[PDB]
RNA sequence: CCAGCAUUAUGAAAGUGA
RNA sequence: UCACUUUCAUAAUGCUGG
């Protein structure tokens, strides 16, 4: 429902530009603008992200309403083609500030693989990667 | 700033049907 | 060429924890 949602879902890769900040620090007022279809809109929030929201819905309004494999192909996707249905699961996370690394775990049947990254998404694909090699090719 | 869960949009790969 | 299901990558939004 969200206009910078749905605004940027039909407008991708858009830039939103700060023209200027008023008032007192603890009450500031911020003024963001964008030009869209060729038209210039202003909306002003009391705060950076609001401020484009309420410039995104003065837009709608106007309009109606990484790691691979030698396959070269992710490694996640190349696992669930052979394996349809595997489950991974997280062995370790640590930190919870800066720096995260995750160690997750998927089994093959008989095989079982680990990897670690700094996503969860990458500490997965790596431990496919790693069963992949080793047991496929 | 880092990370997690969820929804929506675009892209790619695998299977089924016409 | 269209529809449905699974997986992954990118983006955006919402909330939570740090």
């Amino acid at each position: 429902m969200n206009a910078l949602m749905r605004l940027n879902q039909l407008k991708p890769g858009l830039q939103y530009k700060l023209i200027s900040q008023t008032g007192p620090v603890h009450a500031p007022i911020f003024t963001m603008s964008v030009e869209v279809d060729g038209s210039n809109f202003e909306a002003s929030g009391p705060s950076k992200k609001t401020a484009k929201l309420h410039v995104a819905v003065k837009v709608l309004q106007d309009m109606g309403l990484p790691i691979l494999t030698k396959h070269g192909k992710n490694p996640v996707m190349e696992l669930n083609e052979k394996r349809r249905g595997l489950k991974y699961e997280l062995i370790s996370e640590t930190g919870g500030s800066h720096d995260k690394r995750f160690v997750m775990e998927v089994e093959v049947d008989g095989q079982k693989f680990q990897g670690a990254g700094s996503n969860k998404k990458v500490a997965k694909a790596y431990a496919a990667l790693a069963a992949l090699e080793k047991l496929f090719p």
